[PDB]
């Protein structure tokens, strides 16, 4: 009957990176890119004849969620930022918001590059992701992002309503307590597994909006003395099959075939398929794969052998998963 759950959590301790309100090192990278923008503004406006424009900056992505992983050898660090701008949206192309942005992080690190949902800024061992927001005070009410790239046509050039507030507020109160911790370290489970088994270059956000709509907790609780044991393997099966069972076959009439596709809205606004942006082919491979995954979470708990359980995770989770010697 071998159990995995301490080799889970072991897992856990060795992929977990701790969140910005516990992460020195990651508020220090986060505030000098802030400074550099702060300071880089001052030239830029100086040069325009006109006076900066002022932020207001906040946590954003896993770091401000507690759903952060170590990158593997090789990998980058992923610190998302978001800045409000005091400007109306209605009087700026959001692109043009963006370039000063860019421009004022010209010289910061190996430069800094605009792409469609924020401006990032390259350095050794991580990038740094800017949102670009609107003031919803200067623009009507709602928290509009900067969407669209340099290259990018008129129709997709837009500041489009958001709600990070919303989304995070959401990904922090689904549960509470371990139940809460068990979620965290499923989805960070499900992080490394994409380390390890897609290409550099399954979103988080995606694996994050999924476990939002579709996990469950797993966990007994013994009638008598009330002690409760969680199952991770458990967890990690039920919800894997889950998200197996959500896969639409969808047809494209352009390529005369069908895909399988998973949809996961954004519990908030604007409430888009999180997904959308995989295509058809990487929606059938990620779906093989995650059936795959599957497999494995069954075998490892129907091996008398601690070893063979460990070592059928291992292939899909990677090196740091912990492989007991026979
Ligand atoms: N496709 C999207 N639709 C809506 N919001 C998104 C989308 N992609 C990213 N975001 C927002 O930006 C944040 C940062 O995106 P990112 O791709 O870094 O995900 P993340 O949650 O930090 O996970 P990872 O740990 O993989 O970086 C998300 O947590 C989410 O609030
Ligand atoms: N709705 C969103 N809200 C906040 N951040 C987002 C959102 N969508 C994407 N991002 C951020 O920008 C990053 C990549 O998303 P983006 O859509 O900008 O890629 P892209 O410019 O199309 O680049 P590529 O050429 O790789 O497709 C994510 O890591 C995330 O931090
Ligand atoms: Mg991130
Ligand atoms: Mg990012």
């Amino acid at each position: 009957m071998a159990p995995v759950q301490k080799q889970f959590r072991e897992f856990h301790d060795r992929i977990k990176l701790a969140q910005y309100d516990e992460n020195q090192t990651l508020r220090d990278e986060r505030d000098a890119v802030l400074t550099a923008v702060r300071e880089g503004l001052k030239k830029v406006f100086a040069d325009r004849g006109e006076a900066a424009p002022t932020f207001t900056p906040f946590n954003q992505g896993s770091y401000a969620m507690n759903t952060g992983v170590k990158p593997l050898e090789g990998g980058e660090y992923d610190i998302d930022v978001g800045i409000i701008l005091n400007i109306a949206k209605d009087d700026h192309d959001p692109v043009e918001v963006k370039k000063w942005i860019r421009d004022a992080l010209k010289d910061y690190g190996n430069g800094a590059e605009i792409r469609r949902s924020c401006v990032t800024v390259f350095k050794p061992g991580y990038h740094v992701d800017l949102a670009v927001y609107a003031d919803p005070e200067l623009s009507g009410g709602t928290l509009c992002i900067a969407k669209g790239k340099e290259n990018s046509g008129d129709e997709h050039r837009l500041w489009q309503i958001s709600d990070p507030q919303g989304f995070q507020d959401r990904i922090a109160s689904k549960l509470s307590g371990d139940d809460a911790a068990q979620f965290r370290r499923c989805i960070r489970y499900l992080k490394r597994w994409r380390d390890f088994r897609f290409s550099s270059d399954p979103l988080g956000i995606g694996l994050t909006a999924a476990a939002y709509w579709w996990f469950q907790v797993s966990k007994r609780t013994d009638p008598v003395s009330q002690n409760v044991t969680y199952d991770d393997r458990d967890a990690l099966e039920q919800f894997v099959q889950t998200m197996l069972d959500n896969f639409h076959d969808t047809w494209d009439s352009k390529d005369q075939r069908s895909y399988p596709r998973l949809t996961v809205e954004l519990p908030v606004q604007p409430y888009n398929d999180v997904f959308e942006k995989m295509t058809g082919m990487q929606m059938e491979s990620f779906k093989s794969k995650l059936q795959a995954l599957l497999n494995a979470l069954k075998t490892a708990k129907s091996r008398l052998e601690l070893h063979d359980a460990c070592k059928a995770l291992a292939d899909h989770f990677g090196s740091e998963f912990p492989v007991p010697e026979k």
